[PDB]
């Protein structure tokens, strides 16, 4: 199921683009689409499950640990990779955060992005090296 | 690392395309061949990695028990799966096999591609049906 995991690396591109409102969401705009963008095609799980594929799929190491390191980034004291979830301590904490947490989690989301777009320039090259001839 | 299967199932079906030889796949093909259609881009290796996306990453019950059932299926003694590998029992199978277990891989391989195109509308449709507002 490796070599699986391996042909998608692809898909894991238009993650990372779904994701982008990221790079610029707004304290006042997390605590309003709080939800929607974290679930169904919303930022928050498009990038998690982007990065997740990266991790299983790409065949640079470096990507790999980059997009590991990634998710499990701790976002207002809560892993990057839990911020994808459909009602879970995300949705939550985002009411029940406060104007100082929800600045917090803002900068942090947008420290990610930024290191996203190295991470992406990478996955692009392996995902073009590997599909030259096919 | 579910949901990062789930959203790979579209890479799902250019990998059923890839293998499309094998539907007519012929006795004196296979022999000549052989090598080729087993890896890299080769119809073999597309196939089961095909199916082994549909098996991980489908939510319809019925299409990953199918697509499990093709993977385990032997192929002259040796499990469809085991046929898309770089230089192992397949490859070497394929000299030493003769005229007999050939024409038996090969008819067998033909009975997979006709199941293989059912499979293929069930998973077109699951991926339309996941993708519509997407």
């Amino acid at each position: 199921k490796q070599m699986v995991l391996q042909q998608a690396l692809p898909m894991t591109l238009k993650g990372l683009d779904k994701a982008s409102e990221l790079a610029t969401l707004t304290p006042e705009g997390l605590a309003r689409e709080h939800s929607r963008l974290a679930s169904g095609d919303g930022a928050l799980r498009s990038l998690s499950t982007a990065l997740a594929g990266i991790r299983a799929g790409s065949q640079v190491e470096e990507s790999r640990i980059q997009a590991g390191r990634l998710l499990e980034r701790s976002i207002g004291g809560i892993a990057l990779q839990q911020w994808g979830t459909t009602g879970g301590a995300a949705s939550q904490l985002v009411l029940d955060a406060s104007p100082e947490l929800r600045r917090e989690i803002t900068d942090q989301l947008h420290q990610v992005m930024s290191e996203v777009a190295l991470l992406r320039q990478a996955v692009e090259s392996e995902v073009s090296r590997v599909s030259a001839d096919y």
